[PDB]
């Protein structure tokens, strides 16, 4: 009632999941398995066909934005590197949408094709034909195409402009237009940028209200959405039974109490496949010790007591338990217990030796953590490059989330992978500089900062004399400059294996989802984007 | 960063809040009592003048709308006084606008008049003439005075669903019409269901849009929102140090750690004029101290220990704090210190007794409190009259929230008025019930719920064995019910002298504009409202 904080918007909605019974179970896959096949012997029948480009465009295309690519995943890389190499292949007398369409495939499979392919719908001023903006279809295929763009693709840049201020036309002037509920989800979240499986979730809805889309491919779509939300809820379940088991080791509640839908919907961000569920089971899991321990350093306790428990962090062992305070127990305790259990799942694999790249990552968690701390009691207060550079980037979480991620993935996260992430490469620091700025730019405006407890905004105003929304404004930048080291870091050769790497792209993607700034968590986007792929099955 | 549940939306903005200098604040009191003059002046015109009514009436309630009213309540109350005996006012001509203003006016100033001056405007049917809906200024103000309707006024509550349905229609249809902004805030917040200080911030942004206001009464709004809004940010400035100091008792953070900005927006609910400071500290106060023993309740502590903190509630002691679990000590310790500061604080003026009282509203709390832990522990499902009249009523808040507001109010508040309000009279259960049933509707859905956790909704779905619509319309009604007694409340002759009643009534206004679900706590709506009359003046 009145002074009541504890929401719980959830309840025990995903503890009471019942699953269905095996021979049920075994049903649903088999089904899914035939319009599978029915799908792959389709796709086949579109690759021999002698001319016929747009039709495999738009396939493939179709099976990707469904979310459904992975089950043909290998047949499809094949295709597109086909379609890179038949230097014949037509783009030349391609429309806007297909012109774009080919460019984004090409481009998020790794083939660094030109911008050049866009001068046809350029006017004598460089600029796009506005001409061009009653091809609606077209102009949101632009939209989304220009989110792969990476350094020097100055058409692309210009082409978000280009097509935002038509796309915004049409919501304003053709409100009742067909495809105004898809630009404006597209102006709200580019494909490219977004959730995977949210954004299929979104895309299999607007598949439907297309009056030529193929029966098969949009059953396949939905069939495989509903067996994969399935082992979804599974897992939420027990993992929920395990969040709640954690936090009743407390006698007051920890602030991550029932957080665990949240804590799971970011967790699907990296991965939401079936075969990554020890991958979400990690990353769960770690979220939560993280939360845990962040409520350590964000307490009223004393800047020696933080120094204790970072040491005692660093030493990471019992017999640090019984030095710490008492309050602080509890959190060092599901460090050291989390991260043994960890190696118990990974042990039948033969793979323990691992855990110690992640436990390192969160020790770091801790060391910038006090120094945040530190600059807080101390009260100092550092520019921004120092405010990133020395804690702020990795304690968002990214360089602990990427080992995280590699954690769960079997034999492609090789050692020499843990090794190369514990380095602190530019993609990881990228992520980082997504997530802590996002975080940063939307928490609070200027007059709201907190005296003492540095923040980017407030960094960059002080340092560089300039007002808020020149802050907002460069550090939007640096956004959209990781946002291109991103996207170039999925352009061939590839630094790492592109499993790996694609976990770093999902991270930076739900941040963009999570961080949709213009609330943070548990709030009614966040309540909504979890109503969208964690409730209901979808119908037929 | 990741996982980081600690949303600071306002910081230290109200710590840092600067007041102005006391030449200063005399001269812009000076400046608001001239102009307060020069209305009172214009308004004796007004009431000396023959055959005039529909000036005198739109003057009145334009001032009551502005949020003005308080310094003119003798003058106002009379004139209105004066209205009710006149018997040719003229009432018999005027159109919807004036009618509606009329009774409306009458109405909320303890005139039981009669729907009957509704009559012209129905039809052959007993229904109001759709004809009428091209007025929309008086659709408007019959929507308005309807929401004063009490139990017999069914022509009001026709007038609702009319009024309704033609002021959507205006709202889908004519988008451009000028009063699309105050019809579409209508719909979503009736003035006489608002806050009295957040209506009066947008009326006086509507009211500067209307080409025949009157300019001085527009200064006169604008100037004393400014001044009381000095007030407000000082004593806010002075109540969150008082907060911060009590919350650096505790090592880990209470979920109401950084919500002294939302608390003080529910404290401004019952009173924001000059002349409640003293109510408004001890509110807020109450809220805090009621805050931190919720959370004892709603930890994961053993049902012994709840045995134990309320008996020792029920001893209301210090010796007491050698005997509860450590956790509970400091909660415990806020209860003794407060109440023993409201001693103080009362002591001048000889009225420590009436502290009596409110300490033992706050032992009910933690009773009520107790129960719903028993029930819960105990795994018994109450039926839904047992679960509000046994605890869920009084667990609100509003008992105590009703002897708290007596406690600040001096000679008014007599001991027969505290006796009155410890006896549960039925207008404070109806607030009760408001507060409860809006609660517990918005909180979550029946598959949402927590097992063995009783809530509204769930305890009559159970009882009656009907859906989830149904429980939520008969609820509904529920609140409707509430509603109609509480506008008998306010018809004379009064139970208890009007400012007293005025709380009440207060409360449950303030209760329908922070559960408005359609959903609780610190969100995106909160914070906007506590924008709209806690951050920046008025211009000009």
């Amino acid at each position: 009632g009145i002074a009541s904080f504890h929401p719980s918007p959830w309840g025990d909605y995903f503890l009471k999941y019942v699953p269905c019974d095996q021979v049920t179970q075994a049903k649903m896959e088999d089904e899914v398995k035939k319009v599978e096949e029915d799908v792959k012997k389709e796709l086949r029948k579109l690759a021999k066909a002698v001319g016929k480009p747009l039709e495999l465009l738009n396939f493939i295309d179709v099976v990707e934005r469904l979310g459904v690519g992975y089950r043909l995943e290998q047949e499809i890389e094949d295709l597109v590197q086909a379609i890179f190499d038949n230097d014949k292949f037509g783009v030349d007398e391609f429309d806007l949408y297909h012109t774009s369409l080919w460019f984004r495939l090409l481009r998020q499979h790794g083939f660094h094709v030109s911008c050049d392919v866009f001068g046809k719908f350029k006017g004598r001023n460089g600029r796009f034909k506005d001409s061009l903006a009653s091809d609606v279809k077209g102009i949101l295929g632009l939209y989304e195409a220009s989110h792969v763009r990476t350094h020097g693709d100055d058409t692309l840049d210009e082409a978000l402009v280009f097509t935002t201020t038509h796309l915004k036309a049409v919501v304003t002037n053709q409100p009742n237009h067909p495809l105004v509920p898809q630009v404006t989800h597209a102006l709200m979240q580019p494909y490219h940028k977004g959730m995977p499986r949210l954004e299929s979730r979104h895309f299999i809805a607007f598949y439907e209200k297309d009056p030529y889309h193929d029966k098969t491919l949009l059953k396949f779509g939905k069939l495989d959405f509903n067996l994969v939300q399935a082992l979804h809820k599974k897992e939420l379940k027990d993992l929920s039974r395990w969040w709640k088991d954690l936090d009743m080791h407390a006698k007051m509640p920890f602030p991550s109490r029932d957080r665990v839908p949240e804590g799971y919907f970011w967790t699907l961000g990296p991965f939401y496949e079936p075969q990554f569920a020890l991958c979400r089971k990690f990353f769960l899991q770690v979220f939560k010790v993280t939360s845990i321990v962040d409520d350590i350093y964000d307490a009223y306790g004393t800047i020696d007591e933080l120094t204790a428990f970072t040491k005692a962090a660093e030493r990471w062992d019992r017999s640090c338990l019984d030095e710490l305070p008492e309050y602080m127990k509890v959190s060092y305790a599901s460090l050291i217990d989390t991260f043994e259990e960890f190696e118990r799942d990974l042990a039948p694999q033969g793979r323990s030796w691992s855990v110690k790249y992640a436990r390192e990552e969160m020790i770091q968690m801790c060391r910038v953590y006090y120094q945040e701390a530190k600059w807080c009691h101390e009260k100092y207060s550092p520019t921004c490059d120092e405010y990133l550079e020395k804690a702020s980037i990795v304690s968002f979480g990214y360089n602990l989330g990427t080992v995280v991620c590699f954690l769960g993935m079997g034999d492609v996260a090789t050692k020499e992978a843990f090794e190369w992430a514990r380095g602190n490469p530019k993609v990881v620091r990228a992520a980082g500089i997504i997530g802590r700025l996002m975080d940063d730019i939307g928490s609070h405006h200027f007059e709201q900062g907190r005296d003492h407890v540095p923040s980017a905004v407030e960094c960059y105003i002080r340092q560089h004399g300039v007002d808020e929304v020149t802050a907002q404004r460069e550090l939007g930048k640096r956004v959209e400059s990781s946002w291109k080291d991103i996207n170039e870091m999925m352009l061939k050769p590839y630094m790492m294996p592109k499993p790996l790497l694609t976990r770093i792209l999902n991270e930076c993607r739900i941040v963009d989802v999570i961080y949709k700034g213009e609330y943070t968590f548990s709030n009614t986007t966040m309540k909504k984007n979890i109503s969208h792929i964690l409730t209901d099955p979808i119908p037929i």
